[PDB]
């Protein structure tokens, strides 16, 4: 566990922080080694910070907290964001909801985006 | 799974349409016989439609939903939802996210809530 759920707060907020001035360098070192992303959640995950710097590389992009992260006491959360891009010159946002579980150096040691096209606007 | 998108959605928002009323027993009919829920997240788990009954009415109180439902492709959602009450003589708010996986019937097979102290306002 350790992070405490006002720590995980505070990493939560700050890594939809870094994703709004488009920072894949800091970001990716949020993750650990062998951190695993399952972004739509269900599809096959990408492992490992590479692979997880090649998403992130890969998908004027803006994000946004619309909600409180809510902390568990067991180093997890889960925060409600929308993302605003542009559909080939088609400016659409995107509603999310990211469940992430820090380890106890305080890194994301997996996370699950939920989302699909019903959170398409 | 089985419940697309855009059924999930309703499925789920419906569930608040249920605790905000106060039908515990409809509510404790989404619920599969066998289902399980931590509640909140990071707690041991309760087994049986029958246990969740009793927690169910364990727990004056309106919940509102804060914004979309995150729904997947397998039979999975996520949703932001405030609960408002008034923890000894003293209104209080609390911010939770709910995930839940529904099996094939539709029956929430499975929910997890996050939530905790930095969240009650």
């Amino acid at each position: 566990n350790l992070p405490t759920a006002q720590e995980v707060q505070g990493l939560m907020a700050r890594y939809i922080e870094l994703v709004d001035v488009g920072d894949i360098e800091a970001i990716v070192q949020m993750y650990a080694d062998d951190a695993t992303v399952e972004d739509p959640f269900g599809q096959p995950p990408i492992h490992g910070r590479e692979q997880i710097a090649a998403f992130s590389r890969q998908g004027k992009v803006r994000a946004c907290l619309t909600g409180p992260v809510r902390a568990s006491h067991n180093g997890c959360g889960a925060m409600p964001f929308r993302v605003e891009m542009v559909w080939n010159g088609q400016p659409c946002a995107l509603d999310v909801i990211d469940v992430m579980r820090f380890d106890e150096h305080g890194r994301i040691q997996t996370m699950q985006a939920y989302w699909s096209e019903v959170n398409l606007s």
